[PDB]
């Protein structure tokens, strides 16, 4: 009948009785964390909060059952390192498949303490343009004006261009033909960038810009104040319209000449 | 014949008994999570909950048979390490597969836990848009219209652009010739957002782009959400009626050609 | 000479044992796996079930023959440590391209489980459409016409957008001149969606879109699952001889030319 | 002086000895594993069954070297995890190095034992299509014609198309003007769909499509493994014949041009 | 009632005591690492580096709970294998969750000890190419004109090409009809260079006919200019192109097409 | 003042003697692969090997300081799970990195072992195509004309098309006007492939695609290794004599215009 | 009170003097491989170098804090299984965040070992073509002409295409009209051939490609290292002048219109 049928006691006792302690405890912090966010109404609605807390419950409820019964079966000579290899598939599969929301995260984590984007300005981010709304840490909520709201996972987030902060800048590349006069295309910009700048750092005449087949290319540009910028633009086309109008200079019409050929069919 | 063979006994013995007595209980709490799940009735066809009940059956007896095997493999003095060097093959191969599944699982949890999108809105995910008809945690399904039912695993959305949250907004782009007169289009263009403003935005903003003979202009409205579209075509009507009225001439596309004197 | 010297026998003897008995049973229970799959001759032909018998016996040979060997090695002081760090080059390398396998697995699992379609419907999967023939747990077989029968894993399934679930939309965009009359095509249109629903939508939904020298207005109607494509054709068909009754222009590009006076 | 060196040398012993039979066993398993490949001359020119032969032994060799001495440095006082995270560098390279071999294999395993395609149909994989020629378990080798000969290793298959299943489909798409009497038209394919039958579909579906100046109706015929593009080829002439007898006139581009008067 | 019954109590008290210990030495160690960063006022606003110490003490008392209670478990026969492959599940998250910060870290890391770029030069990262304003070690900031600020983890650089190194070089395709005399263009082109040379910044060189097309023939000139010199460089030399196709008479680049008629109806 | 601080010493000596030994055999082994490679001068030119060599040299040296140095540490009371959640940084970044090697050399072993392409043919991998100049185990060279020397790590190699095996195909897809005579110019291309038989396929495969204004008819022919481009410019020039002799109109693209009466 | 006691002082004092040891000898160490790249002044200003003995230091300060700290740990009772599971998020974070500079370097390694290119040729890496300039073995930097210099990673080198090897190749594809005389373009191409031969190939291979309106002959020729693009230009400019004396018509595109009668 042996000595340790009673140690062997004392030790399925003490893993159930820890395992105990350990419940009970569980769901007193749980009930606290609750007792918190809960009484308060800071955030979130109950429905949730509630869907929550049940969610946290049968995690540890989980984590202890697994942990308790382990422990028996250790205790009735089964391997633990086979066991091990069992479990893992679960540590495996939820550890990789939790790395993406970890990732979000920190990421959110930078993009708020480095202030990238402040809760308003007009951002674009992965070739999707915006004014943000929303900075979770999870999640960065941007709305484009025609476009939708686009809720964007932090941790997506390669590169962030703010399009907003110390300023901003207009352009505007007017096309005319070579078959033009430059100096006075370049002669009526100048005037327009005078006249814009009476309105309220730029509008400047850069040279041209670019030389294509038969269109040759000006930009003006202008340092504008955060958001004046597509404004300034616009301004400066219909500025442009009119003065291709009076000063009658002719439009960037593509053009071709043709040779004409003797034959039939 | 020495004096452990009992106590030997009793270790293959310990393993059996606890293997006998897991496998009774797991096949109780299966009953249970059964019991439940099954007399009310509440969603799944009893064909599937039937394959999936035999499912948790299975694999149970299969994890509990390798505990069982690999312990008494332990008390013949085979090694462990070696065994998990085996056994992990399945490990790693179940446990690197599955990773998927549980990615989209913890991205539906907060798809609904953020209340990203309604069972009703249209959304736009991943290049494909349409109306959100059922949202479960391991798959989204958006029906575009004429274009079908489109079931998207929830850890595939990379973003989720939703159209019709705080309202939404219409546009129209129209495009004129630039031997053209102006002020006489943007004045129809205010006279047609003056008109649609109406019936129950929208505004003649700038000339938003300067092409080779053409000249473009956009009128945009703030409008409630899913008018948007119905809005747009509103406006486009309008347009073309008012070029018919106003005999503005359209931005067909102009070339200037020069002729050549040659033969062949 | 020692005490132990026979202890280490039972030790090497315990393996050896262990091993065979576990050889022996193995050979039995894939001999019974194999009486049952063989002798009911459900499914696949002899020549296969053959070869993955054989497969199933060799996998368990080696195994054995692993385990065993790595056992007495542990006996001559060999570490396991570093049998691990080279028996798992193996584990690695198998566990990690066998998690491909796992994944096509799950993934057919809930594309049936969830009845995603049935073996009959017309989906769209990863921008190949065709019908589906098909559904193994591991490989979804759809056939396009015209286009050959496809062999997907279900695993690389990233989405599968179902063509022919509650029902079908059918869609036409007709293209007119804006140089043209709105309202006499809107009317014929109009006429059009009459007389189509009456052989067993259709509607005219406004001008979609705006072009150069284009207009563009759809018709659209829902149809029974299938009956879409051929939806279209009528419509098509429809619009042609309206086209050709009322005498409206075609949408043919139209360009205006300036003419200009140079030589070479 | 101690009592234990005498146990230490037993000890150094044991490994000695077993990493000696080991050597000497895995020789003797080698050399046998090359009798019979060997003598039977069944496949592989000796030139290389020597390299792969070779290759064996050395890897043996290495392993068991680097075992024995582990083993001896454990004896040491050497500690065996800090000895893992060395050897691991390369348990992980070599590992994660073969895992990509292992798909290939099971892969190919599944293309094989589910006769994907046999080693004569003309398939279509990953955007590459041609006549499989040779089917190993590591690489399919398809060659289209005017293409070359592709190997393509059997893990990055990611679909695979077979064009030559349960037969083959046809389809020809044939343009004619909107400007253009459609009846006179599909009446001529209907005589040529005739006309074709009677040469050992095909059927007039109809306009599947409507453009700027284009109209398309498609006719499509379920043709034997092989005959497909032969028929295709065969239709189109008929089409052109037709196309100079009913005298219709061809597809041609049309564009209408407004004229202006101006200078420069 | 044994003899170990007071032992046992001798070691949940070590691992009590242990941890006591050791929570009161990290809350000095941070407040410390807290008192230099703090009274110095170097960099950071107060608000946030509060929110970075609370992170700090935080993170620090999880990790001592945690390691205490597992030990204490440990002592009540819990099994820590399958403690492992329950916390583990966090290892692995958050471990390679933090992978890419510590790949940004060490990639800004050579960006800087390499002098890739200084704070002030015009570079291009990624097919987006800007002014570089700032140069975190986990961030880089550059923006272009026109554009905005673009904030560039350093992890992402996969390639970094840089315009302004050692000088700049301007280009210039002039493209012309090959219905055309390629000398007289050749020599106009050979003017301009030689009258640009004149005013103050290599070249600038006519090389040769560098592409044939369709109806166009394309001859580059370029020219070795000083860092930023270069965009404004190829602009007088397209000014002064077009002036000298206006010159020279030289007649336009336009496509031209040969049509043939046909004579037929509807 | 104890007993076993005898026992101690002898433990941190017995991994100091180990650890000497240790060295003084590996500058041995090293020093003979040396004296091999180094003495035969086979390959390799000295500045290289000897670099090599200061390699190996180091690598071994390291290794050995740190297994000494981890275990005298142990010896300490040191604890060796937290050394190695230290050393396993660089087991796993060292270990990772190089499974690209292992990669590209699992990779070009079986290039070679398979003679998937000699040292010699023209080959396309990964879009790129050109001679092969070199295989090493590591990379393959491949040079193509006017385009550059290749250099890939064999295992980027995802597919490798061979186009110089059991021979090539020679390819001309001959384009007309369908406004023309299809038989006189199918019987042109008739007596081109004739006349190309005539010196040391080429067949007319029918009319194999129909455009708006094109019709395309291929030849093709069975060539030689390499003879095949130059096959197919002795075709073309065929071609375009023909096209000059029996007058046959060229394939330009033609647009039928409308005019329309309007102004500005 | 116990005997333990004084052996537990024993224990913790062995952590205690090993770890002052340990870091006393890491100063040393660092000290001297501080003192050698530091009193010869080869290469690294000071400011840095200073930085990265700083690293150095703090590195092996904290690992060895850890281990000190985790063994003290471990002496009263901490479990290291769980403090692994603490430490091994950075183990990891750390492991795999290093991993991408081990490959740079393994990778630079064999660009140097294997002399892939000279510190001097014009290479082309990833699309991107340039001279070499800098050859470290964690970065590539090449300078392209008109494009900047380019730093890479050399782990991102995927493959690299050297332009400079065993010499370099130059072509010109010419463009004509099919509207032409062949034999004639030809005849004058060979001439430039032979006079372009004549200053220190050049080839005229068949006609290359045939097109709608054009037709396409290739001249190519071999030459030194870097002659390329310079004897291009050479031949474009011969043609061009060939094409004036000759007075063979330019490859313009080439359409014929077909006119109608209609109206608006
Ligand atoms: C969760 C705790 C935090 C992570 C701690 C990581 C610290 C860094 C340690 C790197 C040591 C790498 O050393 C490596 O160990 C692993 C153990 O998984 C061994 O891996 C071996 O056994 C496993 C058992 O599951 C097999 O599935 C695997 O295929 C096989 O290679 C390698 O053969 C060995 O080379
Ligand atoms: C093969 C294994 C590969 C392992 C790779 C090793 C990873 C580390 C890569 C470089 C990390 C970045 O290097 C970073 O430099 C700064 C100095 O600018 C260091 O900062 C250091 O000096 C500063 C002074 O300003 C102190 O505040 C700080 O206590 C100290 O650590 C950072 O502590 C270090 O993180």
């Amino acid at each position: 009948y042996d000595i340790k049928a009673v140690k062997f006691l004392l030790d399925v006792l003490k893993i159930l009785i820890i395992a105990f302690i350990g419940i009970k405890f569980a769901d007193f912090l749980i009930y606290r964390f609750y007792k918190l966010y809960s009484k308060s109404k800071i955030q979130l609605p109950q429905r949730k909060i509630d869907t929550l807390t049940s969610l946290t419950k049968n995690a540890v409820r989980y984590i202890i059952y697994f942990l308790a019964g382990a422990s028996i079966l250790k205790l009735f000579n089964i391997d633990m390192t086979s066991l091990l290899a069992v479990a893992g598939i679960g540590s495996l599969a939820i550890g990789f498949g939790a790395q993406n929301l970890v990732k979000d995260m920190i990421s959110g984590f930078f993009i708020i303490f480095e202030d990238q984007f402040s809760v308003g300005d007009y951002v674009t981010i992965n070739g999707i343009s915006g004014t943000v709304e929303e900075i979770g840490l999870r999640v960065t909520k941007i709305r484009g004006f025609s476009d939708g709201l686009h809720i964007i996972p932090n941790g997506e987030i390669k590169m962030v261009t703010n399009l907003t902060k110390d300023s901003m800048m207009a352009v505007v590349n007017i096309a005319f033909p070579i078959d033009e006069d430059v100096d006075k295309i370049i002669e009526g910009l100048q005037e327009i960038c005078e006249e814009v700048k009476k309105s309220r750092e730029g509008p400047t005449v850069l040279g041209i810009t670019d030389m294509q087949d038969s269109k040759l290319v000006i930009m003006v540009y202008a340092k504008t104040q955060p958001m004046q910028k597509w404004a300034v633009e616009r301004d400066i086309r219909y500025r442009v319209k009119k003065m291709f109008d009076q000063k009658n200079i002719s439009f960037p019409y593509p053009r071709t000449t043709v040779i004409l050929s003797e034959k039939k069919t």
